[PDB]
C-alpha cells in the first residue's frame, strides 16, 4: 500500500509520496528509461490502495489499477464507492469486501462524466493540497454532486502527478494555496495515452514518434512533440501506458 497525510504536508512529503506511488506499480521493462505498466494482472494484485489522510487525520482507501492508474472507487468508514463503470464493478469483487455497504456513484469514473456531474470542466476547478484535504473531507460521507468535484481533485493530485513530473511540480506550487490547472496540466491529462503509444512504438522508428503527438507548454504555447529526445519524454512522462490497453 502507499499512504499521504495532509497533516505536516509540504511540496518534499508530497514529491516523495508521489515518488511512493509510481514505485508501487510494477514493471517488467522500461522504455527510453520509463516503466512501462503491465499488459494485465489477474485477481486482487491488480489494485493497490492508498491511504489519504485530511489535516484533521480523518481517512479514505483508494482503490487504483496498477496497470493504468486508474481510481476504481474508495472506502470511506464502513462504506466503499465505485464508479459506474464494468472496471469499477470487477474491482468490487476484490477491494473493500467488508464495507457495510456499497454505493455505486451515479456517473463513470472518466473526465467527460464527472465533469457533467461536477457542473464544472477540470479548467474551472482549482486543486492542489487545500483542495485534496477538501475532496477527503467531502468522500468522508457521501454526496453525488460534491463527491464528482473531489474526485476531480484527488485524481488530479494523485494519479495526474505519478504520470507526469510536470503536474507533481504544479501541485507542489499548490501545497499551500489552490489554483485551476494550468493550460500544460489539461494537456499532458488528455495526452497520456497518446504519448505512451508513440514511445513504445518510437522502439522500431529510431526514437521517432510514427504520429507527432501536440501538447501545451509550460508557457501555454502550443507544440509537436515528434521524437525521444524531447523534455515531455526525458524528464516529464513518469510511467507508460501498455499499448496492450
Ligand atoms: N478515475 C480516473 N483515474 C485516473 N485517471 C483518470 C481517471 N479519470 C480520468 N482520468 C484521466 O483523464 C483522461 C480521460 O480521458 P479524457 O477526458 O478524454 O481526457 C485520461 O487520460 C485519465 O488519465
Ligand atoms: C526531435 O525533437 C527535438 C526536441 O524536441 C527537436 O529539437 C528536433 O527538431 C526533433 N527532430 C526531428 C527530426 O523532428
Amino acid at each position: 500500500d502507499v499512504s499521504f497525510r495532509l497533516s505536516g504536508a509540504d511540496p518534499r512529503s508530497y514529491g516523495m509520496f508521489i515518488k511512493d506511488l509510481r514505485n508501487a506499480l510494477p514493471f517488467r521493462e522500461k522504455v527510453y528509461n520509463i516503466p512501462l505498466l503491465l499488459p494485465s494482472v489477474s485477481g486482487a494484485g491488480r489494485y493497490l490502495l492508498m491511504h489519504l489522510f485530511n489535516y484533521d487525520g480523518k481517512t479514505i482507501t483508494v482503490a487504483v489499477d496498477v496497470t493504468n492508474v486508474y481510481i476504481m472507487g474508495y472506502l470511506a468508514d464502513t462504506t466503499s464507492y465505485f464508479f459506474n463503470e464494468p472496471a469499477a464493478e470487477l474491482a468490487s469483487q476484490y477491494v473493500f469486501r467488508d464495507a457495510r455497504r456499497k454505493i455505486t456513484l451515479p456517473y463513470s469514473g472518466n473526465y467527460e462524466r464527472l465533469q457533467i456531474a461536477a457542473g464544472k470542466p477540470r479548467e474551472k476547478i482549482p486543486i492542489g493540497l487545500p483542495a485534496l484535504d477538501s475532496a477527503i473531507s467531502t468522500l468522508l460521507h457521501y454526496d453525488s454532486t460534491a463527491a464528482a468535484g473531489a474526485l476531480l481533485v484527488l485524481i488530479q493530485t494523485t494519479a495526474e502527478a505519478a504520470r507526469f513530473k510536470y503536474i507533481e511540480q504544479q501541485i507542489q506550487e499548490r501545497a499551500y494555496r489552490d489554483e485551476v490547472p494550468s493550460l500544460a496540466t489539461i494537456s499532458l491529462e488528455n495526452s497520456w495515452s497518446g504519448l505512451s503509444k508513440q514511445i513504445q512504438l518510437a522502439q522500431g522508428n529510431n526514437g521517432i514518434f510514427r504520429t507527432p503527438i501536440v501538447l501545451v507548454d509550460n508557457k501555454g504555447n502550443r507544440v509537436q512533440i515528434t521524437n525521444v529526445t524531447s523534455k515531455v519524454v526525458t524528464s516529464n512522462i513518469q510511467l507508460l501506458l501498455n499499448t496492450r490497453n
